[PDB]
């Protein structure tokens, strides 16, 4: 459990206060250039215009290449689902699994001081590797989570892969209000090279992001690799092994692992 | 209950907390075109002009087909109450059932005593499935709001899916002051051709919570087909099945369940 | 008590929740129409003047028919006050009564243990019902809230039902400095078409409130309904029917409606 | 003390809210006409100008009539005042009072107690009102407060009661920068008639606390009448009826006023 | 210690109070006079000067009489010392001797219970009024902190006392930059006069904690003449008059003070 | 421990209070003198230019002697410093020495209770004073960091009594854009007489912090002093007598210091 | 542990607080020098531009040596990292070492009460050391992130040691639009020597980090050093010398080192 939540709670509380990092040092969101002192409102009015008409026009205006590209306008949009998708599989086993084991904690706890009061009878515990011996499947929608975590993690680095090589000129683009043309055909300059400000700091931090979690899916492969070295293949493994390395989860008691000290005399 | 608690606690709060990340990225919320330097004030008194009579004039002013549409002035406005309504039913069972649910888990928990009791004497039951045998539509009661929390799912589906096809050309609209010309009919401009700023997270926004709701209204149409698979049908389930699964609800005992694998033997 | 104190929690929360929710969208509060870029300070006096100048002319100066009609500036300043109008009917229920019915709690649990301890001899009741036999008008001193709390959602209907009407046009008045020009008669523009910023999302929060307290003042009026179909009078009700269901408010024993069970056999 | 504390506890806070509902829509703090375009940080001088010199001038400037008025510049700030005022007669008599009266409520309780052992041994109290037969002019320095608290409430009816003949013309004035014309006698125009923006909500606020504190100082008065109904005078009520309603105060027992059922039969 | 306290806890809280309420009507700090739209940050440049230039020039620029006044820069600064100073002596009380007086409350607990066995026995005290004979000069270190809080509010009464005859025309100064001549000696005019914005809430501020305090310094006075009317002069009193009616700090017993009742027939 | 906690934490507490009241009053940072109206942006330009070039500049460019004293731009950088230079040897003396002083009062506790139960008896404590007889150098390893905060405190009475002497004209200094003559050798003018804003609140501040270290450096100095004045040597005073006042630290007993009482008849 | 925990806990606790002390005191970010009014919008534009070109432009246009240096934009962003890189070795024994050296605990408390019945006997143990006598490479895997966090603080005394002689004239350099040439070449100037505004609390906070970290690496070395000096190599300390000092961690008894007061005698 606890090498499990230390990325599970640790990653994602990791990723939002990057999140929050990065809304900070926000400012403002965009820069365009106005035609040299034309007024102060239609500068923001231009600047805003081209700020939202970047994913409308669904023609080629910036010339870029694979130019409908929506130009990374979501980054803490986009961060806050990654890390609710990362966050979710450790709600799902916190709220249909942790009374499961919470039973199958107080089964084991109440195991341990049978073993207890055997040995107080030496001044049944025989049977309880056959009550685990059914097929139990169910334990398997357990093991399903981690590898759901496999995917979400998996595919952001390739999302943020994808984001390097974006970003050799997905920044500067040209706008235009054609359709203000279009009311007199008479007055405003036709294009505006604008320029997002976000790329300074979201280009390196998809040099973080990426290697945090490139450092850290071999991690998660170790996951499903401790059932694989204790004598049970993964269709053995049903119900021993996601609760052997669970035995250390809450506590232990005075004899609970040093009768391996008594029994080495 | 905690497959039902699930939803009925992430996914309103989902909404609540995607609606604050609509909340931080407002800046502005109208832009207005001023004839070129006519003055500062005049600009913005143009711009709160036409915010404010969007929904006023119910002729035609922006020539898009069925304008009066009311703009979609109201995401934060529309999805608070969405999620207080989605929020409603828990409260409802919370508040009118809870107290009723803890006297049948006090029934079932003296029933489970009475069990283990029974066991202590190895060393009546029979006639508690008797005491839940009569009618009991007052469950059924508690079933409409499952059937109440999917209407609201249900045309949130159809309202989100109304923004798609609005979302052609329903953002640049054409404004006036046409009672400003009629004051002096001698200086103002007539027409600003204004634009919303919201668009550009609200309809990429009417992806997610549609998407969401989409893939999880047949999860809420599967809380009614757990009483279908055991033995009785839905005129007959009135007290059993949504107590049976309830009884997995606080916790369990020693040999709650653990008599299944000691009747193994 | 439970149906009761939904309403009485969850709707001036409700309310106060909207006003807020009016409070983040405010911006700006009024835009008044400076005449072509005679300053920027006196654009923001003009503006502040009229904003400070709508209730004090009782003459006609908007031409708008009943014209002296204060002109809504108070929203959150009268939903605060509705809000707390509605609070103060719990506040003087549990400042008053709640001691009063706990110790008429205090009194039916050791009736429902005097039952209990019958049923352990079973291996004086009888008196009880005359102990609350007597006139008692002091629960009607109770019951007056119930009705007091329907006094003023039936004149917020009313209050509402009036701002529908209302505002047709009474939202761009026409304003003036006379006095101004009664310095020198010489220099400023005498009238400025200004217009509140406050009624495109204040008139359709008038739907909502409306429509919330249209559909809930029936649930109010069912309130003293109850005590109708229960074989006594309002008039003998006094102390049985205000504690019946009162009797399933903290909560109950493993017997206190297990006979009903028991006694069926 | 329940009925006292209702109104104690909910009257300070219900101004300091108040109080609070005004801080909200403050905006700017006054406005000022600036000569027509002569700089923009010089109307702010001339603003702050004569926002600062509105108390300075003890001669006659704005020819309105007892124009030495202070010209309520201090709502939040007298409010602030007149809310500590009114909860300081609390905060002394739970300073002053609660141990001795939490030493009564012991006393009472420990003969209520003796009561209840009485009717144990029924399967000494005769003194305990000879206990409190004395003069206890102590007892009248609690009540003191109760007198002090409708001293300041009357006052503040007198206060606000002031403000609504005030506000006639006491709001637009004529303010100047006459020592500015003492410096050079060449440039800058003598009188700006400037304007508060506050009494737009101040006015009509002193019709609420007002209207509120009128229709609850006989509800103070009423404070100092049930020791009149109960057998004894003023000089005479000295310490039962300032206890005998204080006997409801924290809670009762099961026969701490069950007994008049049993001695009905 | 109660009517010492009401004063230590409320009255340095109630100088923060009124510190915050100055700190929340501020707006701006100081306006100058800029000569006639030259620029706006020349403007800002000159208030800032002058605001950072007011203790620095020790020779006569102001000509009001003692100009070198520091013109009273300092009133949330001047009052956060005074809070905390008026704070310091019931934090020295406190934490020097709050053990030792829970250990005079340890032994005249275990007295009155010591007269409680005894009164059990009528079914040794005669030595602890010579256990309290000696110097104890030690309690002499604790009434000096009842000297030392008069010691800084009477100078705060001259502090403030100083402030009315100071605001005559302490006010409007006469402010240059006369080192900026000194670079070219041909543009900038010489004087500006700047007037400070905080008088205006400060001035009749110094009516208000001077005239409580003055209204409060013979409550502290008070302070110390309880020991002189109870049969002991001041070099007597050493322990028994400064802990009895610290005796009625906490709380007291069924019989701690009924025996006077009791004693009475 | 009192009298040392006292200073350990009221002191940095105070000076970071000081800091925050700083910070409060802070404003802008610097004002730098436009040459009459160039632009806007370029004299938020110089401005930011100059208070960037303060320290870069080693040459001479203010002509004030020892020029490169760089200004005085840190001091609630530098009071964070100190104050958390003070709050370290408490930090270390509760994180080193807490367990070992709750040991060695865990000792001196069962002592007297080993005194008590003497005191029963009569109805082994002869040891005790040997078993602290031994050298014990590690309590010398506490005294230290009360020489380490004499440190501390001593130097700052240096630094601030620097800051005296430095702000004669330490505070209006020359700059310039020499590198910007170096572009085009046209237009800028040179220097500008800028002047920083912080001494106004700054330099009347190290009056305050001056005169209260150095009003409290002998009650530093006499935290080593009690270990003379009771009959051993500081070789010699190892482990009593910092431990003999820390008896005195948590609380006593009912005969803990009442035996002087008793042994006095 | 507390050793360890000392720094472990206050040193990123440390760099955090400084790091908000750096997010104070921002302001602004860059100041660049528009040309002599021709907007304020296109100076914002530009500024902003260069803001965004600094990482971008690979050729050389800064005539600085090594240009592509990245320009410290990242000191919140690089400390941040620097942070939780150092708090991550705390999060990795809390919670992976942890349990086990809980159980530890539990293991030397029996032990200590086993010494303790021992003891009450006199009015095994002998095993305990053989316990402990096996390999045990699994407390190397403890030690190994205190050579973990050497790691990271050796590298920032080396990431820090470069930003000294990086900023001799690192922060002017010199930006251009050369694209916004290639729309016309016609108007806008070519070089505008922008600045940035971080260094002046930048380059002077890399003396403080710097010089906390060089004064503590000997204290981390220190961390492997008391393994050495109790008869053990670092090859035999494996369980002893890593639990030893760990006996001091938690608390102590009545007898778990006053046997040593006691065998002196």
């Amino acid at each position: 459990d606890k090498m499990v939540t230390c990325i599970a709670v640790g990653l994602p509380l990791l990723l939002i206060s990057l999140a929050f990092a990065q809304e900070i040092s926000i400012g403002t969101q965009i820069s365009c250039f106005s035609p040299s002192s034309f007024s102060w409102r239609q500068a923001a009015f231009v600047d805003s215009y081209c700020w939202a008409a970047v994913q409308q026009k669904n023609s080629l205006q910036s010339e870029s290449g694979n130019l409908p590209l929506w130009l990374h306008k979501f980054f803490p949009y986009i961060l806050l689902l990654f890390a609710i998708l990362l966050y979710l599989p450790p709600l799902f086993w916190r709220f249909a699994a942790a009374p499961h084991i919470c039973s199958d904690l107080k089964f084991i706890m109440e195991e341990l001081d049978k073993v207890y009061n055997r040995a107080i009878k030496a001044a049944i515990v025989e049977q309880y590797l056959k009550t685990k011996k059914n097929s139990n499947n169910l334990i398997i929608k357990y093991i399903s989570c981690r590898l759901l975590t496999l995917i979400i993690i998996l595919l952001a680095c390739i999302y943020l892969g994808y984001y390097f090589s974006l970003s050799s000129l997905s920044d500067e683009f040209v706008c235009s209000i054609k359709s203000g043309i279009l009311r007199n055909d008479s007055t405003v300059p036709d294009q505006f090279q604008c320029k997002l400000i976000a790329v300074g700091i979201f280009q390196l931090l998809s040099v973080i992001n990426l290697v945090v979690y490139v450092l850290l899916a071999p991690v998660v492969v170790y996951t499903l690799f401790v059932p694989f070295r204790q004598k049970t293949d993964v269709l053995k493994v049903y119900e021993i092994l996601p609760t052997f390395d669970v035995l250390h989860f809450k506590s232990e008691g005075y004899n609970d692992l040093s009768l391996y000290n008594l029994f080495l005399e």
